[PDB]
């Protein structure tokens, strides 16, 4: 709510080719199908073979920002990304090779940043996982074998065996519900009551605690990736100690290209941006056009008032942001710094218009 | 728990006869019915139309309020909700034009407040979206496949291609179990078990990230919307800087009509409201009619007991309120304001007799 | 984990007889039935009717406690619950009348404390369900339609309507997936893609409202139910203001009733204990019976050891307890007090052996 | 996110041979199964037999440790871990006696740790579940019966009772859509709308109780197991009453065995550790092996670099670990202790190379 994401999140297309490139399996797939665009797909798997293997050999020249590198993953795919396809161009000489397009799956994960935010977390709490994994595993046999108990004599054909109700015990603890095979007794439709009671009640916490620390993690990358931007402020020299730790919490860094829109003019005035690294258009008279190390709008939250000027993205610009409630509890957190935010709330009234 | 929401939260007529207007619809999709009633409501799309159309053009003069406005949303239906329906009488001679009644829909939306704070917030946080939509997107087909390598043998009927299981595959993830087409192999039916343990601990987060933050915008809109009813209160000159963060989280400021109740004598007291603007009817031998800028409650809550008068909603008070332990909070904070809350506990004692 | 919950929570036996009234029913609603316990049955719905029928009078004698008191709820079962099945006796000459034990079912809601604890937040909340109830029916027929769209040329007898999908709408949009009618063409497979994922994110929300702040009134409830229980112990008149707060959110307050144990000597020492009404059993040479206003455990949590006394419930005590971490905040949290608590922990040392 | 668990927490042989000893059963529940593998398992139950019958005696000399103890749950199982199969073994003369392989199935459960876990918080909570658990029972038969009301007359196969409905009633709450019987009226089909809308706003609470405290156990889990490890660093006699309370939660403490790696040089520094107990192996030119009560990252925090020295388990050390915001968060609060850690950003850039 509080954060401007722009220039192309989504952007290397070798992260985009993944896509396409499956899509092109499934026609050959299908019988009774003509043979012109049979083939006609089979060039763009040597497209995409070709392409990444045309990328390929650039990032085989690793010789760029040689100096202290990890690149075992990016490299990892790459590698096998164009021989899988290769030798099984060969030895599967029936169609049955393009069944390796199991392979350009990592390569959307290749550049997945967000993915080792994933992994590094199970690291620390799948200790859980495992408790609950084996308490999974006890109270699925345990709630199995009750029903081979029962129905064996006139169900043989469905429930003759354990692991024909192991079958139907999951399917009915994980919320699912197929509908094949189902009991036709009475106490067999008693044992369920507390089945889907235990399944949501199981994942009510297995999966709750994968959200439970991920969100300290992402709550945390807000703080990693921005404990930088701090010391470039030039007036950050004066924050207390722990009047950061009480913010950057909610500050989010996210980057705007050129030519963008910022803030528009006359919009209702609900937040405040520092500008640590590019330029801005300030449109005004005279438009100030501040630079790395700024701010604005300290002119729109004291006042509670809408927008003093369009600003908008004229260089791309490493931007923070910042709603009122925080910068009012700055405002809040120090009369010393409101000191020079009054005279900023009064020499950009009159200095944006001027010079 | 602590709020008062009173004065037709669900006011506007154009959201009301959406409802009914579609309701309309089904009866003109039914074959074996008489044409009675199946023109007698088609009138009633004539009235919803005219309705909206006489609404229509009271809202294109829009010169009342023409100061500063962006009315882009609250007009991009009502030209749509009487063209298409018009254009679609014509062309579509057949009855086929009511399925054009796929346009009062927005309607609702139309004076929806609590969609753009929806919209607000996922333009910040679907960056986590989207790398997990790519990444669900990497354990469908990644797991579909797996189903493919198996059952075409003695299932091409149902798995003899790769999105027959793409199909079953988000079936199976998605916490639904159909249950047209299942296997009936040891081996495919193993790879299930981690699949309701995947989509589960998916969307164990990713149904997870929508109330994550979603939580603190309204926390937060019980903020921006409070900020205002602050220095109304003639008494709060005094309060401290962090003080107030402290407080708003909790309080939520509503209205009440006139005529309605607010709190009657005897109840066991509870709360405290904060008066900001309108009037009362404090039940006493004199009223104690308290306008804009007021509180009550004190008399109950630091005694701890039922309630002094039956206070009720003399005119549309715009209200807040206020629990006990933020105002044991308020009097533990601050020895100085419990100093006239003390007179207030004495004042209001004999000055409720009194006039 | 904190607490020592006892003495028969689900006391009353008006609560319990509603349970085995209604397992009365279903016997009358079998065929091939033998009359013996037909009736036999019956007579235990005139057991329960008289039961209740006696404990009515009973009630209807409030002139107990009759001070102010708001009883129309615990009342508005009690005249129902032996008038209707009265009237239906008659009547209703068939044995359908037992079709009116649809009216037990509130006996248990009659005395169910923590459903007026339900019903007290969505009075504050329910705004945003509205808005989500209304957005769920947008995302209902809005998605709905488009089925509508398709199959109705092979699919009149599934999908030759719109309601007909609406119900296939919701069973595909709330997690359950029953399967009788579902497409056979490609598009319309298509868009259940987005279906679940909807769903999953609409209620990841909707529900995430209840406990949203349902967990705030139960965080709550273990204040307002304990800002009592406070003054009584004769130490806290120098407690800090802002102390308090911090504190209550942890600490819970049950009743141990006579007999019980306590805590057991040699278990380790987790936790600590503050008395304010009843006595104990210190099981020591000269038993200190610590009685209303006491504490115990300093003596186990300052050292981290096992416990010093079998100490049990001797009489009806409305316990407080207390984990280390919240008392070692209090210990860091004052060094006046663990001044006294260093006197405690050396004067139950030789005052637990001696008188 | 921020720990290192290594040495084998999956580690006692009786939790291992749980699984495998439940995966001979299924081989005797089979038809047509030649008798060569069927009787060579019900060795390997021999072999488990008297394997934990091995490690039984030995448990059976509890000598060991016999200060202070509570080994009736440990010893629970051990005596009918061997006797259930030994008189099952005879009485059974049948080959049925294998179906009391229900035996095993707490040995995993007998040193599982985090089971107690769950347990404790029950205790305290439930009185919630119950009133739900009533509360579900009011709903589930409340609307269970409005399904009789309907289509008994055209249903009695499948609706011609109370309980067959009760049946669709949970099928149909929770979340689970079997698809046997279902209805075919519009009424009937009317009720299905509150349900869903009601089992998972039920369950959106019941499920959301677990993790609810849970989740304070856990987090209370990190320091009830780590209030430990604090007086043991040497310098932690000026740390602040109330600092420690901030900062335990994140610190968790997990061991690492001898020859492992701890922190590789030339990775982003991201973190830093202490060390209370063992030994590591500081790869420098004059290895620089800290023991007992020490720390390292410093060097790497302040600055915001990679890492200084390839730290490497070189004994089993019990270690604490931190990130840096709460390390930033010390350096913040404190600037008496961050002299020392920038003498210590000082020292250990010549310490480390020299002795
Ligand atoms: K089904
Ligand atoms: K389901």
């Amino acid at each position: 709510m509080s954060v401007l994401p722009f220039l192309r999140i989504y952007a290397p297309l070798n992260a985009v080719l993944a896509a396409p490139g499956l899509l092109a399996v499934a026609a050959l797939t299908i019988p009774d199908m003509s043979g012109r665009s049979r083939l006609a797909l089979a060039a763009l798997l040597a497209v995409i073979w070709g392409a990444y293997l045309l990328q390929l050999a650039a990032t085989l020249l690793k010789r760029r920002a040689g100096v202290v590198r990890d690149r075992t993953p990016k490299i990892a795919i790459d590698v096998l990304a164009v021989l899988v396809p290769l030798a099984a161009f060969l030895l599967d000489g029936s169609p049955d090779w393009s069944l390796y397009c199991a392979v350009w799956l990592l390569k959307p994960l290749r550049d997945s940043t967000f993915f080792p935010v994933l992994g590094r977390v199970l690291a620390n709490e799948a200790r859980n996982l495992i408790g609950v994994t084996t308490l999974f595993g006890v109270v699925l046999f345990a709630v199995a074998l009750a029903a081979y108990v029962i129905e064996r004599d006139i169900q043989p054909e469905k429930f003759g065996s354990i692991p024909q109700a192991m079958w139907w015990a999951v399917v009915t603890l994980s919320t699912t519900g197929y509908g094949d095979t189902i009991p036709q007794s009475f106490a067999g439709r008693v044992l369920a009551g507390a089945v889907m009671m235990s399944g949501i009640g199981i994942f009510g916490l297995w999966a709750g605690i994968l959200a439970t620390g991920f969100y300290q993690e992402v709550r945390r990358g807000d703080f990693v990736r921005n404990w930088q931007l701090v010391a470039a402020v030039p007036l950050f020299q004066k924050l207390g100690p722990a009047v950061l730790v009480e913010i950057v919490r909610a500050l989010r860094a996210r980057t705007v290209p050129a030519g963008a829109v910022i803030c528009r003019i006359g919009e209702p005035g609900d937040r405040m941006f520092f500008v640590v690294e590019g330029s801005v258009s300030v449109a005004t008279p005279n438009p100030v056009e501040l630079g790395p190390g700024a701010f604005f709008g300290e002119m729109a939250l004291i006042s509670g008032e809408p927008r003093s000027a369009t600003v908008s993205a004229a260089t791309t610009v490493s931007l923070l942001s910042l709603h009122s409630a925080d910068f009012q509890m700055l405002c809040s957190s120090s009369p010393e710094i409101a000191e020079i935010f009054r005279k900023t709330a009064l020499e950009r009234r009159g200095a944006a218009a001027s010079a």
